């Protein structure tokens, strides 16, 4: 693998979202690395639709949470996901109302990196593209990050609350990182993005729970 990879540079990756309220990051996660496979796949960029995500796949608890594994399988399942455009984003869960003349991508099921394996992770970012993650972000670090390499001696590998994309990853100044979307607007963060900390021991356990869509 590269030593560098960043697929915003390549077009890969669409705006920073805002999840509102709602615990639907396993959403924006899900529909993000699907982003990138359908990009890398037919060439183009479109928005998909979290909103189907958190009203359809019943496997999970709406904006109570879930895994980006059942986002997958659902959108294989239904043969579809909407865009964004056919399915708006309202940040509260509501009766599915997926409608397949919005169809905008499809899933061929997904891939899980295994547990723990930051080497892993790497080679499956830089074979693959953007790779849905869950990480702790329940500090007051993440929740004010600014700049830098992210790193918090308290982070909890094993409190995986919260689900963003890893859509690249590199250096800077020597500090390993990887190059991770969130989805709590472009107020937060660096213009809604992070870097955290890479082969330091598996940080906030971001190479616990990551998978990415099959297409």
């Amino acid at each position: 693998a590269p030593d560098s990879v960043d697929y915003r540079k390549k077009g890969y990756v669409t705006p920073v979202k805002n999840q509102g309220q709602c615990g639907s990051c396993w959403a924006f996660s899900s529909v993000g690395a699907l982003e990138g496979q359908l990009k890398k796949k037919t060439g183009k960029l479109l928005n998909l639709s979290p909103q189907n995500l958190v009203d359809c796949v019943s496997e999970n608890d709406g904006c109570g949470g879930g895994y980006m594994t059942n986002a997958f399988q659902y959108v294989q399942k239904n043969r579809g996901i909407d865009s964004e455009d056919a399915y708006p984003y309202v940040g509260q869960e509501e009766s599915c109302m997926y409608n397949p003349t919005g169809k905008a991508a499809k899933c061929r099921g997904y891939r899980e990196i295994p547990e723990g394996n930051e080497k892993a992770l790497k080679r499956a970012v830089a074979r693959v593209g953007p790779v849905s993650v869950a990480i702790d972000a329940s500090l007051t670090s993440f929740q004010f990050y600014s700049k830098g390499v992210y790193y918090d001696e308290s982070c909890n590998s094993d409190n995986l609350n919260h689900a963003v994309l890893a859509v690249g990853y590199g250096i800077q100044k020597g500090n390993k990182h990887w190059i991770i979307k969130n989805s709590w607007g472009e107020n937060w963060g660096n213009k809604g993005y992070i870097l955290m900390a890479r082969n330091k021991n598996n940080a906030c356990g971001i190479a616990n729970l990551a998978s990415f869509p099959k297409m």
